[PDB]
């Protein structure tokens, strides 16, 4: 019996820090975006998308131009970086990442394959759609 009754969010007006937790908290974001770890700690900002820790290593090997890597509360966020988290956010990504993905795709155990696959899934974009992002236009501001 869930009785529920949680949610002042009113009260925790421009709190950041506590966003981050209700999104995480989402069933979409329960788990990472590559390993679908049980309790993604940390979390890719410059992507939008939660990640564990032993993945997050991997993230910044790729290039702080690539994925930027950093602690979800140990470290300090900005309303810029924090929009992007739900705009982005695991949902978009799989529907994004995980969306050229093959039909019995099954994510990867071992970190030597999880190390590859990360990298050639973003950094290489192997399995990156970017029909989605086809409204390109750079326009006067
Ligand atoms: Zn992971």
């Amino acid at each position: 019996g869930s009785s529920g009754s949680s949610g002042k969010a009113q009260k925790l007006n421009e709190q950041h820090q506590l966003i981050l937790s209700k999104l995480l908290r989402e069933e979409d974001n329960k788990y990472c975006a590559d390993c679908e770890a049980k309790g993604p700690r940390w979390a890719s900002w410059n992507i939008g998308v939660f990640i564990c820790i032993r993945c997050a290593g991997i993230h910044r090997n790729l290039g702080v131009h690539i994925s930027r890597v950093k602690s979800v509360n140990l470290d300090q966020w900005t309303a810029e970086q924090i929009q992007c988290m739900q705009d982005m956010g695991n949902t978009k990504a799989r529907l994004l990442y995980e969306a050229n993905l093959p039909e019995n795709f099954r994510r990867p155990q071992t970190d030597q394959a999880v190390e590859f696959f990360i990298r050639d899934k973003y950094e290489k974009k192997k399995y990156y759609d970017k029909n989605a992002i086809a409204i390109s236009g750079p326009s006067s501001g």
